[PDB]
């Protein structure tokens, strides 16, 4: 994949206005697949911008209203129109999940330099996302090799048929395109 100034190339730079710090240490290389929307990169929905400005009202549900108090920071957010946004480079650890576990490894927090996908009410995801994500993932695997067999989300803690409250990211398409437990070297 292209890299420019040691930053991820062909992406929109949106470095989060307040990063996190979590007291955990596991090698950062986990791919997180789920449809979320939290940061106001580009949209016209006032709820997302209200979070960052701070005027969010405890109406939607408790989790979102709760976590508002804590700043958020993702890593690479791919929007539903096949766009790549980058919030928080490989320098100064982020937080965007709560908890997740895969292959007898639980991550207490989203303490890994993965990806996150963004959409709004399952608005057309543009298959292009999967293709471009797979390209980024090829680079990321070649950087830190884990992701090649470590793809999960927040509901994929055990059953891969669910990945969040809205998967539909075609596990057969993605797993075939990405490293299929072959076309790898070293480990
Ligand atoms: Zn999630």
């Amino acid at each position: 994949m292209l890299l420019d100034e040691g930053w991820l190339a062909e992406a929109r730079r949106v470095p989060s206005p307040h990063y996190d710090c979590r007291p955990d240490d596991e090698n950062p290389s986990l791919l997180v697949v789920h449809n979320i929307s939290l940061p106001p990169g580009e949209f016209g929905g006032p709820w997302i911008d209200a979070l960052f400005t701070g005027t969010i009202d405890p109406n939607a549900h408790p989790y979102f209203a709760g976590i508002a108090h804590l700043r958020v920071s993702a890593h690479c957010l791919i929007r539903r129109d096949g766009e790549i946004v980058q919030y928080v480079p490989f320098d100064k650890r982020a937080w965007h999940a709560g908890v997740s576990s895969y292959q007898g490894r639980e991550r207490c927090n989203d303490f890994s330099i993965g990806i996150e996908l963004e959409g709004t009410d399952t608005l057309a995801y543009t298959d292009a996302q999967y293709q471009q994500l797979a390209a980024v993932t090829n680079a990321l695997i070649t950087r830190y090799p884990a992701i090649a067999n470590n793809m999960t989300g927040h509901c994929n803690i055990a059953p891969e048929r669910k990945t969040d409250p809205g998967p539909s990211f075609d596990w057969a398409r993605f797993r075939a395109l990405v490293t299929p437990s072959s076309h790898k070297e070293m480990t």
